[PDB]
């Protein structure tokens, strides 16, 4: 409705209001170790490894992420995780994994977070080989959302591919890498991302912004509904080639309107793409492949998934033979307690 259509700034007065108050002051040590009883390890990494946990006073699973400090600061990754926790601890959208608890001890750090039983985007777009329009647009329409509301709070997310795209229980989706995000306010010139994903405004070296994000969706709508990548080949420097003489030819199968806001979104001239105009979001979310699609019901999540996993994550969770390997040893002295005092 008219008004209500205005009703959207409303939710991202008090969602920047929200989140500063948390950017500002952030939160820390908001459990402990003995609050948890360990499950199952789901998995290990070269930062450390991640356990399926229950917290002992409510029953509730989450993926406790235990970095090795000692270890970070030989990976050089100390501004990564610091910046993706202050992130991740402001922050709050239904697409966005949601860390609920953090901490650390003499040992290591401690990132409690909410269980998403159902694989990445990536592998699952593989499995089904390519996804049917109406698939593209109910995955589409979330990150449209996610991006709307990341930057209201003056955040790039500089990172979208099928890779950081995990699927709820519920189908929808969860957003869950945020090592890259940034705070600007204007422009920045950090050269990261996947080659396939990046606007061409990173790869000519000159600033960038929020624009970036708008492409890296146009990136990602073409792959979910072609099955690969608009800008590939066999070297990075020339899939640079490609992306920035900006030629994008569609599959037969591609709808005209689909066409319309891909040739919109991908565009190289960045006063001329969609996200960056004067009607900025709405542009997107008014364009002639979204008319199906119900914003606030997306949001509600009150839409009908095309497809739910049955990752049957809770219960049989990691087969992990018999008896394994893992004991969570802390220090008796604290180790780079000064890298990250702001943790």
């Amino acid at each position: 409705k008219g008004s209500e259509q205005e009703s959207v700034k409303e939710f991202l007065a008090k969602a920047k209001e929200d989140f500063l108050k948390k950017w500002e002051t952030p939160s820390q040590n908001t459990a402990q170790l003995d609050q948890f009883d360990r499950i199952k390890t789901l998995g290990t990494g070269s930062f450390g490894r991640v356990m399926l946990v229950k917290h002992k006073e409510s029953g509730n699973h989450y993926a406790m992420k235990i970095l090795d400090k000692q270890k970070v600061v030989k990976l050089k990754q100390i501004e990564h995780t610091l910046n993706e926790k202050r992130i991740l601890q402001a922050v709050n959208f239904p697409f966005l994994v949601k860390l609920e608890f953090s901490f650390k001890d003499n040992s290591n750090l401690y990132m409690v977070m909410e269980y998403v039983a159902g694989g990445e985007m990536f592998s699952h777009l593989r499995r089904i080989g390519r996804f049917s329009e109406p698939h593209a647009r109910f995955y589409a329409a979330q990150i449209v959302l996610t991006f709307e509301y990341l930057h209201s709070l003056d955040l790039i997310y500089r990172d979208l591919k099928p890779e950081n795209l995990l699927i709820d229980q519920q189908g929808y989706i969860q957003v869950t890498d945020f090592g890259f995000a940034k705070r600007v306010k204007g422009r920045t010139w950090t050269l990261c991302g996947t080659p396939e994903y990046l606007a061409p405004e990173i790869i000519l070296s000159k600033g960038y912004n929020k624009a970036v994000d708008w492409w890296a969706l146009g990136v990602l709508i073409y792959e979910m509904a072609a099955g690969y990548p608009p800008f590939f080949a066999d070297q990075p420097i020339q899939i640079y080639e490609k992306i920035v003489s900006g030629k994008v030819r569609f599959p037969s199968h591609f709808s005209s309107d689909l066409k319309d806001l891909l040739r919109n979104l991908l565009q190289v001239d960045l006063t001329k793409r969609f996200g960056n105009l004067k009607n900025g979001v709405n542009d997107i979310k008014n364009h002639k492949w979204f008319a199906t699609t119900d914003w606030i019901a997306i949001y509600q999540r009150k839409v009908e998934a095309p497809f739910i996993p049955k990752f049957k994550g809770p219960g049989d969770t990691s087969n992990f033979d018999d008896y394994e390997e893992e004991e969570i040893r802390v220090s008796i002295n604290e180790k780079c307690g000064k890298e990250f005092t702001e943790f």
